């Protein structure tokens, strides 16, 4: 479960990285950063896509990727972080 | 369910698109982009409504539209994305 | 329930409005706008508090107000929006 | 529970404060502010990490810290705010 969610998140992020570095001309790391803050709904305070293609893609990217990214964060904290803490609270 | 949620989301987004392109003078695609990043809580890093009418509308737009948009994203991933993946994990 | 949540949200927003218009010198409507986009986690693309007092308050404002604001949005859509739609889907 | 969540949130925020004030050169209060608005997904409208180290850290910081921060906000409102209000609604 966590593995599949992990793999799906990676693939989604790779897709955004390729798109923004190609269409919006961002350096790869910046495209990855934008993809991450966008899907986690944190938001980027400086960059906004400048092309109409970038705007449409971002809109679709958001609706399709948010559910996945949060499903991953949800399990990452509940089934991988909670225990390491919970079992650690045991005297 | 997913259909109704889909239709309701579209109508909400169309409303924002019309409002911002008319009151804030944004190009239609930009008004749609702003409506989308606002309701998904991602946020726009460059634009903020400039008129008092735009600010009040955005405030009300947020409170009324967030619940809907996320109800749609929730089902879009759970009742339309999960299966295509779940049934796909079956050897 | 919805009434109490409504009243609590209003009081929280009034507090932010007074704080930002006084300490950060924002026009009242702008202080209200900032308070709203901050507590709904949408975020403001142009303004960030400039004083250390504004930064500390915003930090505490966020932790205390997000839960409330979303509890209100949750009920606003589930116990006030769902029905108006659900009962409306009945032929 | 609330205590542990509180302590874990503090440690996470201290880590971000140290990182951004050191690598991105932000004043401590600004580093704390950025760490807070980032993990609560509110977002900062003016600052974005400028170094590649800052971008990578923020990406990892987000995935690991969001779950915790919201687990804390969830309990802060449900097991510490709800009662003070609920028991207060009793005539
Ligand atoms: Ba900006
Ligand atoms: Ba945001
Ligand atoms: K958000
Ligand atoms: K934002
Ligand atoms: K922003």
């Amino acid at each position: 479960e966590f593995q599949v969610l992990f793999v799906l998140t990676i693939l989604t992020l790779i897709s955004g990285t390729i798109f923004y570095s190609t269409v919006e001309g961002l350096r790869p790391i910046d495209a990855l950063y934008f993809s991450v803050v966008t899907l986690t709904t944190v938001g980027d305070g400086n960059f906004s896509p400048q092309t109409d293609f970038g705007k449409i893609f971002t809109i679709l990217y958001i609706f399709i990727g948010i559910g996945l990214v949060f499903g991953f964060i949800h399990k990452l904290a509940v089934n991988v972080q909670l225990p390491s803490i919970l079992s650690n609270l045991v005297p």
